DNA sequence: TTCAAAAGAAGCGGAGCTTC
């Protein structure tokens, strides 16, 4: 009764009774909140917040005495006092168009009238805010506190909400709007991830409302009010800022970017605010005078972030005492302002720093359409990125004299796949610009002789900056091609830079200088490296040059070897002991380094032997269509397209193929996570279409700078050596578009048959508006498809082992069998609670459950074992907020519009997320949280998921360790990990009660082609059970291999550069013995212990 | 079916069907 009649004080005034059994009109709001016991936020019973905090942001003294703080942000000056006030004042006109949009409402249809009358419009899901108005005569209006509070929220979200964003992907673009991934348009991703959708906005808006009202939800009130009144107020502020321009509505209709598509969609974009407005350099104001804990802040000194409680989006599931302890020791991590490189950045110029690594300005008809909207992409990313390191430099400044002796801190949170996140879209973690001004890394060197060991590290930190790849050789040979590079084609640069660091001044051709010296070089850390090396030839003391110049230890095909490593489950094969070592585990070779296993064993890394895995494959698809002529040509036009086109395929004088690593990477990585081929084959096809686009503004540029040029020169003429030459490339380029857009192979009874498509590439080209669209896409997409990725994928499995591909599998199929079952148990319950509902006379189709509710059935599904738990991470694949639980509005604003879905934490199906889930989180993620807690743990670094970055003093202690934390993740077990979740799944699971939707899912899983179709629910338990016993015997084998493995001598180098690898001191020496020999021993040693254990 | 976060709009009526 206390917490009724204690809310009651407050807002004595809102409409209704606070009582759901009442009869009249219930005010839900008070019904859904109740004050916390500790304060939460300080404009909770302030009759007027906005003038409350107007004036306390009006001096620093005041805001001091109304933060209850004795010191305040010194970034909180004249200046931006000034900035504050007149924000304060617009917080006014947002409020005055709220107010009037409330008017507007009540008098339309006559819906205060009838609200009067007691009509239940409080419970409509556009009349939620009609919980937080009062009587005003005979009408309404807004309790003045909750909205002006509300509005308050409504100015922080204005000023940062876009630089706490999501990243957009094709696959998110593609899940928004609809679209097949493959076939998105050009820069409509671009134009996506720009804005936010309804939900986006809504939603982070509705958070930070329900954060500056300060109060707490009652565990007992239905969902449809504790999230419906602050999403229903914040899709009103949302219209607001419309209004106001604050906010720019974009309705895309996707009917234009395909002909059947119904989809309207809506995107918000925040109107940017002056580079050079005050505000930026302290634009939380606001959230710090009303929160007592902040959680929006920049953490300067001794300020330490707090430690997050629950994993990232997944509130079912705590971050265990590891987790929380790796958390806190990255968090106290002390990052620190490069001051040369701040000033390099501001003398360049966010102009020329876009011209050296965006874009530059852009000639929009000398680019074709398509590559103009790549490069505004590319502009952005930068624009951004330079823009919120500047704001960072301006609030770092005002803490001190010399903001290179500023400490700065960053918050980390743990994902849903066991990795170490930097929160915000731009910190050191996630922008390369930003990486380069703010470091943890630092060390004092003496470079007084270059005989020196740290005149070596210094060496190989330049080396890895200026893109020589390090890992690859010894420290000798890298430091004589460093040197190589200093002399020859850098030292234009490097003199230039000296002059910088003399004079503080760059030449107007800078650019030029920069961009001829590094060429492909060209990168962030590459401008770090320059500047760091002209540092030191100026330098005074160079006995003690102080340098954050780094080293990053970066792991070797990582993902892939971490997944061979963990999940390989059978006895040891020689192919598998020379591909292993290939990412730096070496057996029967102690101290052995993977510069001394690329410079005289084997210089194919994983990629690479794919590869020729890949050549191979192709040759055999080659002889079993030897004498079809049109399939040989089919194939000879695909492979000379992409030879045209992409660096990492050429096509020698005679015909012949020679592949780079390049074209591997990405799809032996995505292909063990799951990834279909025809993804990877759109993705190819795209890099294909990107060069092309380009080369035709290329042809646009070398046209209008001589209308003389031929067609053929003016694409090809950069590409070739004569003009004859290059009319032959033309001639190809157009052979090949003309033949692979009207011929496709399709798949027919394990035969492939080439099919016109009548669709085929026709016409004279258009430089500008040249563009492969729909069919013409999808055409070069089946052909990519057969013809390449189908031999890759054979050579990715030649790879990897046929072993890891089967253990993937039962990997993927029990995750994905388990959310099946926990997602239709979860949506079942649920209905079931909500036909308890009809039966309530309080209860509304639309208030849905309470939280309690939810809790209750999240928690029926406990003895399903909906987390998996390795003792040091847990996972929650199934985890996810969707709509399809409530299917219904959350709310609308009042003009009916902006209506946002109701969504709802619950378990949804994994598709193939099982097996990166595990792979990444047991794998690298288990490395980075045990480099972060282990004994020694390295100190100052930056840690980048599968990459550290260590100061020049502690490169080899820090390598050692981070190849010693491999090790420790290597001892993991991940299938068994799953098995013992899904053995107590499939001891409790009953089939039966799942929907027939549900059934034919798992049967996609659990059951073979045939076998699906109509079998029983006894057929699908009897598969279900049968993969437990696939993933006891592979987590078996797992087991075994590992201890194995201990028994012998091993030198792990997997975190690469440094040349510092782990040693694990096995007893049993394998040295001096060929894979053969070594796979056998390892195999006797297996069956012992497959014995030991046996009895 | 790669993973790291979801995600149509809007008239009429007062939910949820419907048409674009
Ligand atoms: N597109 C992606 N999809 C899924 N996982 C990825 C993707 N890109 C990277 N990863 C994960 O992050 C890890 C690190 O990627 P990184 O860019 O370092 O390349 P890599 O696989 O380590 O190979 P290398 O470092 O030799 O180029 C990968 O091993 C993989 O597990
Ligand atoms: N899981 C996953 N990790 C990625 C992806 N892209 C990049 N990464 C991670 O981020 C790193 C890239 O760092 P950066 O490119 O900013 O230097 C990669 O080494 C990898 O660990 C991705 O698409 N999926
Ligand atoms: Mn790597």
């Amino acid at each position: 009764e206390e917490l009724k009649e204690g809310i009651d004080a407050v807002y004595p005034s809102l409409v209704g009774t606070a009582d759901s059994k009442a009869e009249g009109i219930k005010n839900y709001f008070k019904l859904s909140f109740t004050l916390p016991e500790e304060q939460k936020s300080r404009t909770v019973g302030s009759e007027a917040p906005l003038k409350d905090v107007a004036q306390a942001l009006s001096s620093r003294a005041r805001y001091e005495l109304f933060t209850e703080k004795e010191t305040a942000n010194p970034a909180f000056n004249g200046e931006v006092i000034k900035r504050y006030k007149e924000l304060m004042e617009h917080g006014e006109g947002i409020a005055d168009i709220l107010r009037s949009r409330l008017a507007k409402f009540l008098n339309t249809k006559d819906v205060g009238k009838r609200f009067a009358q007691g009509t239940e419009a409080n419970r409509w899901v556009g009349g939620k805010l009609l919980n937080i108005v009062e009587q005003d005569g005979d009408t309404f209006k807004y309790n003045e506190q909750l909205l002006q509070t509300a509005v308050l929220a409504g100015l922080q979200w204005r000023l940062t909400a876009t630089s706490n964003t999501a990243i957009k992907d094709a696959k998110d673009v593609a899940a928004i709007t609809g679209i097949d991934q493959a076939l998105l348009p050009e820069g409509l991703v671009e134009q996506f991830d720009t804005g936010m959708t309804l939900t986006e906005a809504v939603s982070s808006l509705a958070q930070k409302i329900e954060s500056y009202w300060g109060l707490s939800r009652n565990p007992n009130a239905p969902l449809g009010y504790t999230k419906g009144i602050p999403t229903a107020m914040a899709a009103e502020i949302l219209a607001a800022f419309v209004e106001s321009t604050d906010v720019v509505e974009n309705i895309v209709d996707m009917s234009e970017i395909d002909p059947d598509n119904k989809k309207t969609i809506g995107l918000y974009t925040i109107t940017e605010l002056d580079s050079f407005d005050p505000i930026n350099s302290f634009p939380t104001a606001i959230e710090e005078a009303v929160l007592v804990n902040p959680t929006e802040k920049m953490f300067f000194g001794d300020d330490i972030p707090p430690v997050a409680n629950t994993q990232l989006r997944n509130p079912a599931v705590r971050n265990t005492p590891e987790q929380k302890a790796a958390l806190k020791a990255e968090q106290a991590t002390e990052f620190y302002v490069h001051t040369p490189m701040v000033q390099f950045y501001e003398t360049l110029g966010k102009d020329r720093i876009l011209e050296l690594m965006g874009a530059g300005t852009l000639n929009k008809e000398l680019l074709n359409d398509n590559h103009a909207k790549s490069l505004e992409g590319k502009n952005r990313s930068v624009e951004d990125s330079y823009n919120q390191l500047f704001s960072v430099i301006e609030q770092v400044r005002a803490q001190s004299e010399d903001i290179s002796t500023v400490p700065i801190h960053y918050a980390y949170n743990m994902t849903r796949v066991g990795r170490m996140q930097m929160l915000g879209k731009y910190n050191p973690q996630s922008a390369k610009l930003v990486r380069e001004a703010i470091l943890p890394t630092k060390a004092t060197l003496d470079l007084s002789n270059q005989n020196n060991e740290d005149f070596s590290a210094f060496q190989l930190g330049l080396a890895q900056a200026l893109d020589i790849k390090v890992h690859t050789m010894t420290r000798e040979v890298m430091s004589d091609e460093l040197t190589k590079l200093l002399e020859g084609n850098l030292k234009p640069a490097i003199d230039m830079m000296v002059e910088f660091n003399t004079t503080g001044s760059l030449p107007e051709n800078a650019v030029d200088v920069l961009n001829t010296a590094l060429g492909d070089r060209k990168s962030f850390v590459a401008l770090m490296a320059l500047m760091e090396y002209s540092r030191y030839l100026v330098a005074e003391d160079k006995s003690a040059f102080v340098t954050p110049l780094y080293v990053e230890a970066d792991g070797v095909t990582n993902g892939p070897i971490n997944a061979m490593m963990l999940m390989t489950g059978g006895l040891f094969t020689p192919d598998w002991i020379r591909n292993i070592a290939k990412g730096g585990l070496f057996i029967g070779s102690p101290n052995k380094t993977m510069n001394e296993h690329r410079s005289t064993a084997d210089n194919n890394d994983l990629y690479q032997a794919s590869t020729n895995a890949l050549m191979e494959s192709l040759g055999k698809l080659r002889s079993n269509y030897a004498s079809n002529m049109p399939i040989q040509s089919q194939i000879d036009s695909l492979l000379s397209l992409m030879d045209l086109f992409l660096p990492d395929i050429n096509l020698g004088e005679n015909g012949a193929l020679e592949l780079k690593r390049g074209i591997a990477k990405n799809p032996l990585t995505i292909t063990i996570y799951g990834s279909g081929a025809r993804g990877i084959a759109g993705k190819l096809v795209s890099s294909v279409t990107d060069a092309i686009y380009e080369r035709m503004s290329d042809v646009l540029k070398a046209r209008a700078k001589d209308p003389n040029i031929s067609a053929a020169m003016a694409m090809f003429g950069k590409q070739a050596a004569s003009e004859a030459h290059a009319e032959e490339l033309l001639a190809r380029f157009l052979k090949d578009m003309e033949t692979l857009t009207s011929t496709v192979p399709v798949k027919r009874k394990g035969v492939l048959e080439l099919q016109s498509t009548g669709t085929g590439a026709k016409g004279k080209i258009n430089p500008k508006t040249y563009t492969i669209k729909g069919e013409q896409l999808k055409a070069l997409q089946e052909n990519m498809l057969h013809f390449f990725v189908e031999p890759l994928r054979n050579g990715i499995t030649q790879t990897v082992g046929e072993s890891l591909v089967y253990s993937t599998e039962q990997l993927q199929k029990a995750t994905q069998i388990q959310s099946v079952v926990l997602e239709d148990m979860f949506k079942q319950r649920v209905q079931e609670k909500l036909a308890e509902k009809a039966k309530d006379p309080t209860w509304k189709k639309g208030d849905f459950l309470t939280q309690k509710e939810l809790n209750d059935i999240q928690a029926s599904l406990n003895n399903l074992a909906p987390m998996i738990e390795t003792g040091s991470q847990t996972f929650y694949i199934a985890g996810s907020e969707n709509a399809e639980v409530a299917n219904q509005v959350l709310a609308t604003n009042l003009d009916d519009r902006m209506r946002v879905p109701m969504s709802i934490y619950a378990p949804a199906q994994a598709g193939v997320a099982g097996i990166p889930f595990m792979t990444i989180g047991t794998g690298d993620g288990m490395m980075m949280q045990t480099l972060s807690t282990m004994k020694g743990a390295p100190k100052n670094t930056l840690k980048i998921f599968d990459g550290m970055n260590i100061g020049l003093n502690d490169i080899t202690d820090a390598s050692r360790k981070a190849n010693e934390a491999v090790y420790t993740s290597w001892q993991g077990n991940p299938i068994k990990n799953v098995y013992e979740s899904y053995a107590k799944f499939m001891k409790n699971v009953d089939f039966s009660k799942l929907s027939p939707e549900a059934l034919e899912a798992i049967g996609k899983s659990a059951l073979e082609y045939d076998q699906r179709e109509n079998a029983t629910v006894d057929d699908i338990a009897n598969a279900a059970s049968l993969i437990e016993r696939n993933l006891r015997n592979i987590a078996l084998g797992v087991d075994i291999r590992h201890k194995v493995l201990d028994k012998v001598n091993l030198s792990i180098d997997q975190m690469a550069a440094v040349g510092a690898p782990y040693q694990n001191n096995g007893k049993i020496d394998l040295s001096n013995m060929t894979p053969e020999q070594q796979a056998d021993e390892l195999n006797k040693l297996f069956r012992e212990e497959l014995e030991a254990r046996k009895q």
